[PDB]
């Protein structure tokens, strides 16, 4: 089977709107552990991760809320891979994607020869020198990768972290808004990318055929799915901080984590950045939601084409 | 040339809401047989059915108002094959799916060799036994089958019903909500069909390159296209009864009709679940109607590319 | 380097609205020039053509308003010229698209051998003879093409015209709403096209590598690309002034610029029918001008995938 093990990380300082927060209420309140029940899964909650606040956290240079974001982080990575210990994909609900930093980390605590699958307009490859903004949500694959040991400073709050994929391990899909010296580093290291020129130009099916032959051409391997809603046109998913026109569809979404699941290797999925604070409208949060549940029921076998038991049904 | 003979079948009580019986009115209000004319056709209307009510009708098991629903294909199937008779190409316009019953029977009475090409996305192949709703709109392919006879229990109002196509004789696109007894159906008669999921992975160019070598490959034959326009995405249909999202665009549904069209073969077509009283505001309806005119006319020649008569025109 | 040079052109006499007249003024008030200088850019602005007004300008039989287009046209022609000598891309901000007329002539006076890409969801390929509007903003091609010459009148303000394209360098891409007489023209004289049908055939990506290979396969020209925003579906450019469903996406519309861009062979660019005053509300005002913005930058660079400077970033 596909046991699952649900955590909620309701955490916003790696960003500035805190309604982020709300992510793993919202989308519980939809019905996502009882929809998965109802499909094929055997679902453990873990519950929502207690983030204590810390008072004192001024910025390290342009970065900002640091010592948070590094323990919010610390903590998720000690949570996932204890639910990896167990044999269950763990699935995060967040939460701002700084996030995966501790998801990733924990993750390949478990499984160092994970592969990530990374869906979002954005790179989210910054390092805290080359970061404009400094909110952490936009650097996360920074920290993670081993190429880029030496370029990141000692930040107060991630003397924990040990870089723990390198650049061939991971694919970006739906990018289509990369800062300057985020597409320098995806030149330099030889990062492997869809943008959604590329989605254009191929079409998902030929995109996730060369996806999944990237990842899981020389072997077999765990795959850490981590999704940013962002990823999708903001016209299936507007309640998120930073939307930008000309994305992934809806069915584009599902195509991508149906064929994941059919690898029967997904091992660790991230649904992050949804805020229904600021959806302009009650209808645009359920859109929102609504769309995130999806997406995640196909990450654990919900087909379009349907699905049903191994009885005889006539 | 391409001559059509209009059946109108304002009839809902395979489902219900009632407001699909306005499907033949405001199609021909929107200008529907004029507009075949300004194009290259020949058409006859044979006006609109009058359906009697059935006062007695309680439901049979689960199934609800048979004696009407099947009285209803009994007396559309009569229709369809007069039109056949006289050789034009039958159009269709509904009132609920479960008209298909009558519509398939009726030209298969006249070209038993016919293949159907059914858009929707929905399979419509419970039985009377694996239906959990009740409603016949969702039952008329079991109807139908030659191999699903022995599964069908004598419903009253059917007893006229001889299965005339087999499971290799119909194509399904656009499909996204199938129940499990529906897939398992699917799957064991192995049934043809491109979901969202095969559309998404192969484009509707190829979709339709495999549907029509699939039907047409060994030998030409008549084709019967029965096409509800919840196949379409309720961003492009909103007025109908169950809409599911991520559905085929107004492009995809153009290029499909484009492509039957010039085949030379189109024998029968059905324009199903159009409901105006669904929409939330004067403009859904106008949009729903608009389209499905649109997609008709494209059934009978009306190509993107543009069309000219056999003249100079310098 | 890609030095441009930007003309406005606040022209509407081609049809009947008076609001594109707009376009070159709010295509400024969004930024345009200041962003492509962000982008790796050298832009010189020739200003805002002053086009006087012809009181005296009757009919000419069908054809509206024959004077003020042709002078306008034959001015936008000598600056065109102009900008061409001085080895910039010409950048012509409309106005209506009987500019192109101007536009494709002043370019060929310095470029004899370069080949035209025209963006439309229309051919404008009617004669002064064959228009039923008499709109010349829907006729600009007839005017160009060397194979017409005998079937174009000697209309007023014309006379300085020489055509100075051959059928065979000319691709229509995004075509949905061609007239009669247009598509007997198209078939007549053996003009490439991806109509939307092709489009969805095929996928943009597989229509720009034939675009591409049908234009620059013999040896490399200078490329005249035409944009009509009505080429893209209303749902992104609702702002214009024959809007027509089932369109080329945003994404599509980059993807067409992007790779054209990348051949480094753009030479002449027309952005057309803008017109603010027909949006239905100020969000599709902002809604149609983002989208012209944002075709136009990818004109000279701007990619979705991400752009540094050839430093080092880290
Ligand atoms: N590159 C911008 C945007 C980051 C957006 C972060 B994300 O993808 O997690 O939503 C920044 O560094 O601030
Ligand atoms: N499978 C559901 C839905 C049927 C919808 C029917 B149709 O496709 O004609 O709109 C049912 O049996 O009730
Ligand atoms: N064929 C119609 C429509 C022309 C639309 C012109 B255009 O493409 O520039 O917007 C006419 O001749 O009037
Ligand atoms: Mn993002
Ligand atoms: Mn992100
Ligand atoms: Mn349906
Ligand atoms: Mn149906
Ligand atoms: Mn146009
Ligand atoms: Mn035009």
């Amino acid at each position: 089977s596909r046991t699952i093990g649900i955590i909620g990380a309701p955490f916003s300082k790696g960003q500035p709107r805190g309604g982020v927060e709300e992510g793993p209420t919202v989308l519980r309140k939809a019905g996502l552990l009882e929809k998965l029940k109802e499909q094929e899964c055997d679902v453990k909650d873990y519950g929502d991760l207690p983030f204590a606040d810390i008072p004192n956290d001024s910025p390290f240079q342009i970065v900002k809320n640091p010592r948070s974001v590094g323990k919010a982080s610390e903590q998720l990575a000690g949570k996932v891979a204890e639910v990896k210990k167990n044999g269950r994909i763990s699935l995060v609900l967040g939460g701002d994607h700084s996030l995966a930093i501790g998801s990733i980390s924990g993750h390949a605590r478990v499984h160092p020869d994970l592969g990530v699958i990374w869906v979002d307009a954005h790179t989210d490859i910054n390092t805290p020198l080359t970061t404009t903004s400094g909110n952490l949500h936009g650097q996360p694959v920074s920290f993670l990768l081993k190429e880029l040991k030496g370029k990141i400073p000692d930040v107060p709050g991630f003397s924990w972290v040990t870089p723990c994929i390198s650049a061939k391990d991971i694919v970006y899909i739906g990018l289509r808004d990369v800062d300057p010296g985020e597409h320098y580093i995806l030149k330099t290291l030889g990062i492997k990318y869809f943008s959604m020129t590329e989605v254009d130009r191929l079409g998902i099916g030929k995109v996730m055929e060369e996806t999944l032959s990237y990842l899981l051409g020389r072997k077999k391997r765990p795959i850490h799915l981590s999704f940013d809603v962002d990823g999708l046109d903001p016209s299936f998913t507007p309640a998120t901080g930073t939307p930008v026109v000309g994305g992934l569809t809806y069915r584009e979404g599902l195509y991508i984590t149906e064929e994941i699941y059919k690898t029967g290797l997904l091992s660790g999925l991230d649904i992050m950045e949804v805020n229904p604070s600021l959806g302009k409208t009650p209808e645009e949060v359920t859109r929102t939601v609504n769309t995130a549940v999806a997406i995640t029921l196909a990450c654990f076998g919900l087909a379009r084409e349907g699905n049903h038991k191994p009885i005889d049904y006539l």
